[PDB]
Formats: C-alpha cells, structure tokens, sequence
C-alpha cells in the first residue's frame, strides 16, 4: 500500500491539508497518516479541530509527504523535532510535496538548497534567503520536490501524483468521480490579475506578519550556514 | 455577526464542508457552525474525524446553512431530526446552499419542490422524484437557494456570497489572500469532458449506491406526498 503523510500542526490552514486528502484517499490501496508529536487534536487557524493519527516516532516509511502552509508555519521553522522528522523521511519519499507556506518549512529544513521552489506570492521573497531558486510558477517541480501556490494547490497536484503512481485513467477517474471542474466568480488570485487596490489592502493584512517571519528566516538560514 | 451553518454528519465527503469553511472563515464579522445532533466528534467517509461545534436545539439562527454531500446522505435523507432543523433553518435563511449530494437531502426536507436544482452527475435522476425542476448546470439558484456540483462547489459559492454579504472588493481580497486560482492537469471532471472509459467506470462503481438511493428516494418523496 503506498504511505501518505501530511505534517498536522497548530494554525495550520486546513484546507492546504484537507483537499489533497480526501483526493488521495479515495485512490485503491492507500493510507493517509496525519502526523504529529502525538496522536490526538490539533486545532487549525481558523478554529476547526482535526486529529493526528500517528505520532513521528511511529510513523511507517512514507512514499509522499506534504508539508501544508498556515499561519503556524512559523513555529515551525524553529521546531527541531518537526524539521528533523522531515529531513528523515523526504530522504527516502518518492515525492516531497507542501502547499503554500509550507514551502518555508521545507526550507528551513534545508531541503531546498539548490532547488527550484514557489511559495505563496506575500512571502516568496524569503525563499532566497533558505538556498531555492525562486520561481513565480503556480507549481515548481525540481526531481522528486514538488512546490504549489494556492490554497488548493493540493487537490492539483493530488492529481498528477496519482497519474504517476498509478496511472492516468486512474486520475481521470478520481476527477470525474469527485466532479472536480471549478470555475472560479472572480479572478484575483495573483497578484498580476487582482485589482491593485486589493493587492494593496493584502499587502498590508500581511506585513506583521511577513516582518516576523523575516526574523524567523534569517535564524532558520544561519542554522543552515552551519 | 452573520451566522453560517454546516450540517456534518457521519460519512461526509469531508472537503464538501472543509472547502467553504476555510474561505468563509476568513471573512470578518462572521462565526461558522458544525452542527449534528451533538457536538462532538463526526467521523467523515475517508476517515477523518471531525468535530461538531453545537447541537440542533443550541443552534443559533442562520443567515447562511450549507448542506454538504457524501455517502451519508442516505442516512439523512430518513433521518427526521436532521430534515425538521433543516427546514426550520431555510425558512428565515438568507441563503440556503448545498454542495454535491447535499442537494438530495434538501429535496428530502422538501426544499427543492418547485425548484431548478442540481447535484452529482450520477445522482441527478433523483431530482425529478424530490420535485425539483433537474438542471445540468454546475451553479444552480433559485431564489436563495444555490445548489452546486463538484466536491469544491463550495470554495467557488462561497466567494459569491463572500460579495453579497460584504462586497465584491471582500471576496476578490480573500481569493487573494488564498491564492485560489485553480488549474487542474486533467479535464475529466464532467460527464461530457471525460473519455468514454472513464465515464463507465465511474458509473459502474455508482451503481450499487445509486440503486439503494432510487429505493431511500422514493421512500421520501412518499413522506412529501402525505
Ligand atoms: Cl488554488
Ligand atoms: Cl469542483
């Protein structure tokens, strides 16, 4: 059975976790592990309350991982154990995958050093400073990384990742089943389509917390320098 | 503060709720809602738990109740307690709303007498029985009723109300703020668009599920003729 594991984690946002998740369970011959320091709740940013199933010690050898973004990404760009669990199992996963944010914290990891990498657009000037190649693609691919931009990114790319684990009828499948075709009402999802009025009101919503997390990058990139 | 409700019941199809909760969450001035019978945990079809915010009698009055689908709306779809909320919502809601085979329920609870309507391709013979008016469309409204095909149905919807409740200038913010912007590698997700093959796969493993749901049908629309 192939090992699916999303890393669960205060102020996670949980959709980054949940779309991809419910895409790839539905494929045969499966497991999905919501990870953890423990199993038990891990409350999202927006107050939703999930479970872990597995803790990392007990964790089985995953053949993808992803890493979902969300305000508590922070946090974990300074988490010893977390970072380490990652290094451990992107060493042997056939896919190394995040949405969003997460992509900071497979920087801080230091598994993009050298790597081509996206992540969402009000943060994407602190990849640089982790080692990436910064690349304004909604979806970067670099050998078996995988980054996306987009709180939805994971139900996409879910989607390539049964294609090649399986095969593509496999995914056509999945799609159809779910009657995955959105259509979005609006189209200010980048900020070279949204109005600038809005990219400003953004902008501003995001600087406390872009100013603290360049603090929390400069750390992360100096534990790297050693 | 605008109230939004979500019905969670055993055996949701989890991103039918997690989608629009994430984007509605998101908005200012408003409080959300996972409502089953008690609050507690709610374990969807893949196997993620859940949990349940508040009860039926403890339910605040909703401007906005949404009506996710799964393989647990059979179940709900007899289940008077739930049918009796739900039309005690919808008469004094500003929008009634339903994701995938959440529509069914609706047309269950009587909702859908009358109505231009739609739900999940291999489900859409039940409309008629309910006395809906069937329509082929992946948005449907009526009123203030909306209901919606597609397991995200609701991320999109929900940008909708996003700029009838607030503005439009709201709704493209928050689909910034996310970077919704989806871009699927497949275009499988309707009857129409997918290859032939597929289809008959998909419709061959719905058919165990769709003969029980011909039988629960017309045992509720016995119910709505008395
Ligand atoms: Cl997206
Ligand atoms: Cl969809």
């Amino acid at each position: 059975a192939v090992q699916i594991g999303f890393l669960l984690f205060p102020e996670v946002q949980q959709l980054d976790l949940t779309g991809p998740h419910d895409v790839l369970a539905s494929l045969p011959d499966v497991q999905v592990h919501l990870i953890w320091k423990e199993p038990g709740p891990v409350v999202a940013s927006s107050g939703l309350v999930l479970q872990a199933t597995t803790s990392f010690a007990d964790c089985p050898p995953l053949d993808v991982i992803c890493i979902p973004g969300g305000t508590g990404v922070g946090a974990l760009m300074e988490d010893p154990q977390a970072l380490a669990f990652i290094r451990q199992q992107a060493a042997r996963a056939r896919y190394v995958t995040s949405v969003c944010t997460g992509s900071l914290v497979l920087g801080a990891a230091g598994l993009l050093q050298g790597k081509r990498a996206t992540t969402h657009w009000a943060y994407h000037e602190l990849l640089a400073p982790l080692g990436a190649i910064p690349v304004h693609e909604r979806v970067v691919r670099d050998g078996n990384l995988l980054t996306g931009t987009g709180i939805t990114a994971g139900i996409d790319f879910a989607l390539t990742l049964a294609a090649e684990l399986f095969d593509a009828a496999t995914a056509q499948r999945v799609q159809l089943q779910l009657e995955y075709a959105p259509a979005p009402p609006f189209n200010a999802g980048s900020p070279d389509t949204a109005p600038a009025s809005v990219v400003q009101q953004a902008r501003q919503r995001a600087a406390d917390s872009l100013h603290k997390r360049r603090e929390i990058t400069l750390r992360a990139a100096a534990r790297l320098a050693a």
